């Protein structure tokens, strides 16, 4: 049985965050609507949260149980330019499927960093995780945000 859980979690219900789509791997605006956490032993105390979310956009998809791991507070701050480096893990766009145009929110490892006279190169290991897509070309260069992590 799934119990209601008032005190481990980083985030609370009615409270809005960011949520990683089992499917696809992107992050969605959503908000906290239950936190559980697995029922304890009749002879173990109480001392991993499960997150369940509602996104703000695709409302028809119902209320999704998320791993801790998949929720996260909202996105805010942007790495200009000129202070992103290789190996910094960022939240950035990328369409997969049609790389030059615009997509989807992703976490991502920059793998290259470099401006020349002609182009500022971005490249990410992109949807980290299980099958990251490996140094791909990265368009929006100046919308790479800072992960938070409270
Ligand atoms: O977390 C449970 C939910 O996961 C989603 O991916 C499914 O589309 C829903 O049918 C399901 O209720
Ligand atoms: C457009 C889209 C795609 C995948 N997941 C969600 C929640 C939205
Ligand atoms: C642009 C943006 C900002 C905050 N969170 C997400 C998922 C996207």
């Amino acid at each position: 049985d799934m119990w209601d859980e008032t005190e481990l979690g980083l985030y609370k219900v009615n409270e809005y965050v960011d949520a990683r789509d089992t499917n696809m791997g992107a992050w969605f605006e959503a908000q906290v609507v239950r936190v559980t956490r697995k029922a304890p032993s009749r002879d173990e105390p109480c001392s991993d949260v499960i997150y369940h979310v509602k996104y703000d956009d695709y409302p028809e998809n119902g209320v999704v149980q998320m791993n801790s791991r998949d929720v996260r507070a909202r996105a805010r701050t942007i790495i200009k330019w000129q202070d992103l480096e290789v190996g910094q893990v960022v939240m950035l766009n990328y369409n997969p499927d049609n790389p030059k145009e615009r997509g989807f929110w992703y976490d991502a490892e920059i793998s290259r960093k470099r401006e020349t006279r002609t182009a500022r190169e971005l490249y990410a290991n992109v949807v980290l995780g299980d099958d990251s897509l490996n140094d791909c070309r990265i368009i929006f260069v100046d919308e790479v945000f800072k992960i938070e992590r409270p």
